[PDB]
């Protein structure tokens, strides 16, 4: 199903966030009220949350904070796989400038 809010709050201590820090993530993920499907892949925290007005994604891990709106399934799926091939959230960020570029 979809990760709870505890298990998130847990998983974002381990990326290296505050409960306050959190407590704003859970506020972002209210925000969208979508199916918050939170994957935490070699440590980086990859929320997507789901939603029929856009899906919304949001990259955290040490300290760092993407947040994106009106994501589609394709730059979703980079993503993913750009966490899963190793790659930081600062080097995902600007892949998807370059895919924002065009």
């Amino acid at each position: 199903g979809l990760l709870t809010r505890e298990e998130i709050e847990a998983a974002l201590k381990e990326a290296g966030f505050t409960e306050e820090e959190i407590r704003k993530v859970l506020a972002w993920l209210e925000r969208v009220g979508g199916e918050r499907k939170v994957l935490k892949v070699a440590g980086k925290i990859l929320i997507i949350v789901e939603k029929r007005a856009g899906s919304r994604l949001l990259l955290l891990y040490a300290g760092r904070v993407i947040e994106k709106e009106g994501m589609s399934r394709e730059e979703v799926e980079a993503i993913k796989q750009l966490i899963s091939a190793g790659a930081t959230v600062e080097e995902i960020e600007a892949i998807i400038k370059r895919i924002e570029a065009r």
